């Protein structure tokens, strides 16, 4: 069901990801490789933990980390992920010592926006989409990753009415989706490199936004761009963010 025997778990391994990073494989029922991940004891309720859980495995999309299972009856809580080889989006990106064309960036951006208008679909929020939070697979697809229970404060990525008001909404997912297509396109830059988060949030108040990366188009920009209405309910869904993607990929 929702719960996972660890007798099921076979070929534990502890692999590299990146230079300095480290993540437990596994096998899970003989044929699925998952990363093990540990949940932070007392943070939650042992109840609300399996709702949560089981909310995060009733959302099935190709483009969607897959949540497998959840151990409960143990300590500390561990969850098993669908496991990704090529690691972080981030360190992926930076990873560029080699290939990237831009039809290659664009399609990044097609498969997180894929996976964002399933979610906007079932009424999810991520919270916390960014280049840190996607994972790349052997085949070099991207998946959203760290979504429910799978989670100082993500403000380079966050919108002016997060900031002020805490106001989560599809909107606010929109405006980080902007964000992570900029870091795709400037090859895994910190955004605002050199900003106090003051200085972030008073650039922002000024009408000011995230440079055009040299490798987005014009209209890739405008894509990018349309996410960081001040308005929220001026930025578009997920759904036109698509539609805009797979009209720049015709176009080229």
């Amino acid at each position: 069901s929702w719960e996972i025997d660890p007798k099921d778990l076979t070929f534990l391994k502890e692999l590299g990801t990146g230079q300095f990073g480290v993540v437990k494989y596994g096998k899970w029922r003989g044929q699925y490789d998952v990363a093990i991940k540990m949940i932070k004891e007392g943070s939650m309720s042992e109840d609300e933990f399996i709702e949560e859980a089981k909310v995060m495995m009733n959302l099935s999309h190709e483009k969607l980390v897959q949540l497998y299972g959840v151990c409960t009856k143990q300590r500390p809580i561990f969850i098993i992920t669908e496991y990704m080889a090529n690691g972080c989006l981030l360190n992926y990106l930076r990873e560029m010592r080699h290939r990237f064309q831009t039809q290659q960036l664009l399609e990044m951006c097609k498969d997180v926006c894929e996976a964002m208008e399933y979610l906007e679909s079932k009424q999810f929020l991520h919270r916390d989409l960014a280049a840190r939070n996607c994972l790349v697979n052997d085949q070099g697809v991207v998946k959203v990753s760290d979504f429910g229970l799978s989670r100082k404060f993500p403000v380079r990525w966050s919108p002016p009415e997060v900031l002020m008001y805490s106001k989560f909404s599809s909107k606010s997912d929109i405006w980080a989706f902007g964000v992570l297509m900029w870091e795709i396109y400037s090859l895994g830059k910190m955004p605002y490199e050199r900003f106090t988060n003051s200085e972030t949030a008073e650039h922002i108040a000024q009408g000011l936004r995230l440079y055009r990366p040299h490798l987005a188009s014009e209209k890739v920009y405008t894509i990018m761009y349309s996410c960081w209405h001040e308005k929220a309910d001026e930025r578009p869904t997920f759904k036109i963010l698509l539609s805009n993607i797979l009209d720049v990929m015709d176009e080229e």
